[PDB]
């Protein structure tokens, strides 16, 4: 079985290294630029190729830069069969961030137009690949134009190859793959009480409901980490203590980990483990595996009754 990802909204991260913090009205000169490949879908890819993990990225890329795209990805180690809209370029997002702070601030691009051609490509290019036992994790919101229809269209497609399916969503999209019953999420506590529209029973008792329609469903609780439902039982996931150095793509590295570990088969209280052990890693760091390691078996996690 193979792991696909899919970035319907791809960038090119890049990272402008200033010193100090950045101030607005003024002058910050860049120090050094770095490039990343940006797009959810793609930090997962890099989580579980670093993993070892066999995955295959797929999206659309905007012809005019995909050369500098491609040369990103392949230092990155992420295998892709991209589909390439002609006449565009890939969006970047800027990234200003400093040696002397902890902080980082994002000036994210919208996102090009998506022709109906290549829409219909990526909803042919899953029925062509996707097998019942595989994984398809759709991560990261949709270029513009991209509707919430477009959408509908994408989940069930995948959905229909009886691969599992995760989505990291958001707004109305998140909501979209909850009524579209995916087999994972990670929202947070605003976003489950948004998507069940409850305001007076318990936490736990909206994430035991949303658990009705969601078999792998992560909840996260910024630092106090995090609850998972399934399978019946709840689980209370406390991260240890780090000194966190950016707090940015944790979430991504999260889920990148969390699907690893139900790629090796691995029970899901060690599945937690792994998945907030890299993302603690991954805070401390403007994700060291080793260190990620480590981190692991300082999570603890406490199952609450009921
Ligand atoms: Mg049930």
């Amino acid at each position: 079985s193979l792991i696909y990802t899919i970035t319907l909204n791809p960038a090119i991260d890049r990272l402008l290294f200033i010193r100090g913090e950045l101030e607005k009205r003024k002058t910050n000169r860049v120090i050094k630029t770095e490039f990343d490949c940006g797009g959810k879908g793609l930090h997962v890819s890099g989580v579980l190729s670093k993993f070892g993990i066999k995955n295959e990225a797929l999206g659309i890329a905007g012809s005019d830069n995909l050369d500098k795209l491609y040369a990103i990805l392949k230092e990155k180690h992420i295998n892709h069969d991209f589909l390439v809209e002609a006449g565009t370029s890939t969006r970047e997002c800027f990234v200003v961030l400093s040696d002397d702070t902890n902080g980082s601030t994002m000036i994210p691009e919208a996102g090009f137009t998506v022709s109906q051609t290549n829409k219909d490509n990526l909803l042919k290019q899953i029925a062509k690949k996707v097998k019942k036992e595989d994984m398809v994790v759709i991560a990261g919101s949709p270029p513009p134009h991209y509707t919430l229809s477009d959408f509908k269209e994408l989940l069930r497609t995948v959905k229909a190859t009886g691969a599992f399916l995760g989505c990291d969503n958001s707004g109305e999209y998140l909501n979209l793959a909850v009524e579209m019953g995916v087999d994972f999420i990670k929202p947070n506590e605003d976003e489950v009480i948004a998507i069940l529209d409850e305001k007076t029973n318990s936490l736990e008792e909206n994430i035991r409901t949303l658990a009705e329609k969601i078999p792998y469903l992560v909840v996260s609780l910024g630092a106090k980490g995090s609850i998972c439902a399934h399978n019946g039982k709840l689980y209370q996931v406390i991260p240890p203590k780090v000194q966190e150095r950016n707090d940015t793509g944790a979430g991504d590295v999260f889920v990148g980990a969390f699907i690893a570990g139900l790629a090796m088969n691995m029970p899901i209280t060690e599945t937690l483990k792994v998945a907030t052990g890299c993302s603690a890693s991954k805070v401390m760091q403007q994700f060291d595996l080793e260190a990620a390691g480590k981190l692991k078996n300082q999570v603890s996690i406490i199952q609450l009754e009921e």
